[PDB]
């Protein structure tokens, strides 16, 4: 019961996002690509390090967009720095 998101609805830059994730960079900061730990249970519960969050540009400091990865290919979305969570659909 995590909220679905669209990919093509998601703002550019989370698309930008997913697509150098797809390529494996380079990419544009230094924790691009760390571990997230889901300590907050709000992803699936897995093992340590199954989750891995990627920074999602903000125009005009790094900011708080991601985008999180699973171990599987699975994409989710987070505005808010790990606040609340989408599934990013790759279908739509
Ligand atoms: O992620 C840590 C750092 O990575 C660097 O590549 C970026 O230039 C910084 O803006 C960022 O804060």
């Amino acid at each position: 019961a995590l909220a679905d998101v669209c990919r093509t609805k998601l703002p550019s830059q989370a698309q930008d996002t997913l697509a150098l994730i797809a390529k494996n960079g380079p990419y544009p900061y230094n924790r691009d690509g760390v571990v997230f730990e889901n300590r907050e249970s709000r992803l699936p519960k897995k093992g340590n390090g199954y989750y891995h969050e990627f920074t999602v540009v903000t125009p005009g400091d790094r900011g708080t967009r991601r985008v999180v990865t699973g171990g599987y290919g699975e994409q989710y979305w987070s505005p808010d720095h790990y606040a609340t969570f989408q599934e990013i659909d790759p279908r739509c």
